[PDB]
């Protein structure tokens, strides 16, 4: 019944042969406005911080300049109009903030390296799975018969985002179930709870919800499910790649990191993982090969959404008195700090890399983020380009420097304390929501379907009418709730509390949904 | 430059004073840089740009999933990046509309990185159409699924990365692995034929590639192409439109035409691929696509090359004739098979918008063909689109740039822009040459005919910090370190204009590496 307003008319911004005069210019950069501004005003359904007046009024000053932080972050190159000094500040923050040592030093193994992404996370994630795969199968570092040993096999639930099927179909990793079909067809270790066959499942179970399914679970993965397939794989000779979702894309879980650390290293220590020699190469001699020293495993972490607030949350649980505030639910351990004791082989810091996007919790006009690991895990680059006078360390070429601004102005602008204060709002407003949707079944005698996975900042329900979907940018997506059975499906969208998202956006989308004609019935 | 101090970010957060303190210093060092940077394919104008579109800056925009559908991020700009492709759609003599149930009917995209994206997307579409993965649904031979990468010596790194991302072989690596002692070419160097790590590219005086034009040879790349069509691969060949450092221009229609026998003759034109076997049976499915693969890396000149064939057609109407010829290279490309039909040559494009046009960031284009799209890697609902880009969120503010570029400019107003850089770059030729006889100094320049750079002795390090000089050294005996010369490039874009030239000039002449050149 709502209005979610026109769209743009293609008509107004068809690009003649004879360009287009001024007024006619104007008219359609109005028209893109007016559009971009309802919207925005609007948009709860997407992992998004829409609020950026601050960021706008500082910046706007650098358009002007076609600014390129082309090569390595911590060189500037030959492109003299960079922000590289600028980008290695934000970098530095969240290395601290991830507990990574600082700083950046390639004469130190253990110190971080990372670089600002120019599309979101789609290209950490991709960045995150080519370093992997060559990382465990013996491609070359930075710094000097067993079948299966350069035969990477990647582990993620069923609530991982989709860039990860993209980016292992680009880099030709191997999944699980992918290997198991190939080499292991009958030795599923997992018997499907649906089905009661040992039939490989394509991704990682996550958590079954009341139905005993993952439908209605939190969206975390199953860490049990997660240890039986790393062992049969680690048990064969491969290595191991595992991704976990730090804010998963549509129910916000957080994979327990801690829980699957220590669950997976018995299994590594056991089968020769934590540190192997590994062949890279070889040349003509008497001999041959060279050889170094390499973990078989490598814990992602996709932290998209939840890397930019889950320090936060955490120290608010640390101090909870300090702060005044005691976060509802715990959230993981998750970053580069995370050691943990070994048999034999001293402590292991477990986690290899990370990936944040900046247009989600902090808010930027444009795809953006963060992809952090540590200097003993770089690869040697491609190639050894001379023209742009700094090495070729990154998956972009030529990398957007105006990211570097956008986080900096904001990072600038918020102390620790002002951070922890935007995620216990969105937490406590999404709490609120859920509390809401409860209330209006009570009060309408209508079904809404809500689920909150505590600690989440996203509440999911059934998805209203199209246009009110249309006009607060709901994300949907559909379930079918006994898997295999096209009858059982049920569509639901999500709300994201961004710290952008207050008290009355909520309050007067409840009131839409409230006389929804779909939501009534 | 800028001293890390004035940029870290305490816990505590900075006060205003100390961020605008900051903010200034960038401005500040970002201006004077922006101003004299000559040295790479960058247009550096953009002041109408910021006025427009400064606005925007406020708008989290994401025109996340594929541009030609609607998706549930309702803050996207799709309408215009659809304008924006439409445009260069007709400039590249592709086919409109899109439509997904018209084969032959464009489709592109956005990017969210510069070239490098649509280089990498290239060769992820090619490798999968090659070796036959499923093709996007609509509305005997044991090297058939094994593509080989043929590209030139003046190729940019990004081809080097995006092969080794996505596990495409080149014709070097096969080479050594299968044919070891087959290689059909003699190295001018050495005599032997061993196999070269690119297709070689045209020689210049000294016989070697070093000081040649830039261009790929095409007889070497027929033989190298030949070679491996004869053995049952598929090809992926990459032609630069604007090379890297000797803005050269690969002859595209001289490639097609003498590429195109060969193709016929091994049977790469239709082919028969086998994508699987169905869901019953192990029947192995087959649907026919065309066996090779022609990309065109147009990150710099996909931009001007249009402009200049428009010139080059009418020159009594545009009021200038181009010096030298830039080859037909675009989706109008269309030759005559044996039996007297037609086959159109060209699989895709590149172009950068933060090379020719301008833009704050990295951007750029895709552009195919529906027939040759692949279905994508899964089909998320939560988008409201097919993923079908290699971003996941995309850009959604660059579209808002290049619209805003693109509807400024007539096409007589681009065909001014390419006149005057080409004009410029041989001004600049004939100022360097002048300077050599002036100063009685050797300074190598040196400019491929119809090319917006010039090379030539690299200067002070402070001059090339100045000015932004892009560095290339080069080997003018290959593997031999002591004949090594380093060179710089200047790039004639059209922020470059000729008091910005002549103020470079007389620093030049006054350099203290050019005056004491031996
Ligand atoms: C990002 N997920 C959302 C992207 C739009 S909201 C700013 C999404 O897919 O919702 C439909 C996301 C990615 C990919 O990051 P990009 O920045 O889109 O490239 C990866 N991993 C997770 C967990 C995500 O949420
Ligand atoms: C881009 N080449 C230059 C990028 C800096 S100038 C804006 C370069 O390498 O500098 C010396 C280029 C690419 C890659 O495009 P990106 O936009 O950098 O990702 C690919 N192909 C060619 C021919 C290029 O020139």
């Amino acid at each position: 019944a709502v209005d979610p307003g026109p769209e743009l008319d293609g008509g107004d911004f068809a690009l003649p042969e004879g360009g287009l005069d001024d007024d006619r210019r104007l008219r359609a950069l109005d028209a893109v406005d007016e559009y971009l501004t309802r919207k925005r005003k609007h948009l709860v359904g997407y992992a998004a911080t829409q609020d950026m007046q601050g960021t706008a009024l500082d910046l706007a000053r650098f358009m002007p300049n076609n600014i390129n932080n082309l090569g390595d972050p911590f060189q500037s190159g030959g492109y003299k109009p960079n922000t590289k000094v600028v980008e290695r500040a934000v970098l530095d923050y969240y290395a601290k903030l991830w507990h990574a040592e600082r700083p950046h030093d390639p004469a130190d193994p253990e110190s971080y390296w990372g670089y600002m992404l120019s599309m979101g996370s789609t290209e950490g994630n991709m960045y995150a799975l080519w370093n992997a795969r060559d990382y465990l199968s013996g491609k070359a570092l930075i710094q000097p018969r067993n079948p299966n040993a350069h035969h990477p096999v990647a582990f993620y639930s069923e609530d991982t985002h989709y860039s990860f099927a993209k980016a292992v179909a680009v880099l030709g990793v191997e999944t699980f179930h992918a290997v198991g079909l190939e080499k292991y067809a009958d030795e599923c270790p997992l018997v499907d709870p649906v089905t009661g066959l040992r039939t490989w499942p394509t991704e990682v179970p996550s958590r079954p919800g009341p139905s005993g399914l993952s439908w209605d679970g939190p969206g975390e993965i199953d860490v049990d499910a997660l240890a039986v397939l790393v062992e049969f794989f680690a048990a064969k000779g491969h290595p191991v790649f595992v991704n976990l979702n730090l804010g998963s894309t549509f129910k916000g879980a957080h994979d327990d990191v801690r829980a699957v650390c220590e669950r997976l290293l018995p299994i590594f220590e056991r089968h020769g993982l934590v540190q192997r020699e590994v062949v890279y190469g070889s040349c003509p001699q008497t001999g041959r090969p060279l050889v170094d020293v390499r973990r078989g495993f490598w814990i992602h972490v996709d932290g998209a959404l939840g890397a930019g607030y889950a320090p936060f949350l955490r120290l608010a649980a640390e101090d909870p008195e300090g702060y005044g505030w005691t976060p509802e639910a715990e959230l993981p351990e998750f970053d580069f700090g995370l050691r943990l004791p070994t048999a034999g082989h001293g402590e292991v810091d477990m986690v290899s890399s990370i990936a944040m996007s900046g247009h989600k919790w902090a808010g930027a006009p444009w795809p953006c983020g963060i992809y952090m690991t540590k200097v003993k895990y770089q690869i040697s680059p491609p190639s050894q380009p001379d023209y742009i006078g700094a090495p070729d360390t990154t998956f972009a070429g030529s990398r957007n420097g105006f990211s570097p601004l956008i986080l900096w102005d904001h990072l600038s602008r918020y102390s620790y304390r002002d951070q922890v204060e935007r995620i216990r709002e969105a937490q406590e407003l999404a709490a609120y929501l859920e509390r809401r949707l409860t209330a209006m079944e009570r009060e309408l005698g209508v079904e809404l379907w809500p689920a909150r996975t505590p600690g989440a900042v996203t509440v999911r329900f059934r998805k209203p009418s199209a246009e009110l979907v249309a006009k607060w940018s709901l994300s949907s997506q559909d379930v079918l709730m006994v898997p295999g059975d096209e009858t059982t499906r049920r569509s639901y969208v999500h709300v994201f509390v961004m710290p952008s998202v207050d008290r009355a956006k909520l309050d007067a989308l409840l009131a839409e949904l409230a006389e929804d004609p779909v939501i009534l019935g």
